This record gives structure tokens, sequence and C-alpha cells, in this order.
């Protein structure tokens, strides 16, 4: 009706990969390998741990 069971979102690229970090730009909970070794470079990932206000992305250049 309205309520129901729901699991955790898994990275689209890696069907079998427990999400480690969460993306902001696109607003999608993706892994880190996709951010450091993927297309999620220009995006802004944060420490899923807490994910407090303010960006924490310094290491890693941003591509077009
Ligand atoms: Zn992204
Ligand atoms: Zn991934």
């Amino acid at each position: 009706g309205s309520s129901g069971s729901s699991g955790h979102p898994m990275c689209k690229e890696h069907e079998d990969e427990k999400i480690n970090i969460y993306c902001l730009t696109c607003e999608v909970p993706t892994c880190s390998m996709c951010k450091v070794f993927g297309i999620h470079k220009a995006c802004e990932v944060a420490p899923l741990q807490s994910v407090f206000q303010g960006q924490k992305t310094e290491s890693g250049p941003s591509s077009g």
C-alpha cells in the first residue's frame, strides 16, 4: 500500500560492490573506485560515515 521493505543502493557499475562513499553532484550513493577510477571525477564525494556540510574533496583533479 504505502510502506514496504527496502535495501541499500548498490553501485550501478559494480553490481556486487558494497557502497563505500556517497556522491553529491549527481546525488547517488556510488563506490569510491568509480570516483577515483571512474567517471565520477568532476563530482563531489563525501565521507558516507557522517557526510556533514562542506565538501571534503581535494585529492584528484576534475575533468571536463
Ligand atoms: Zn557522481
Ligand atoms: Zn562503482
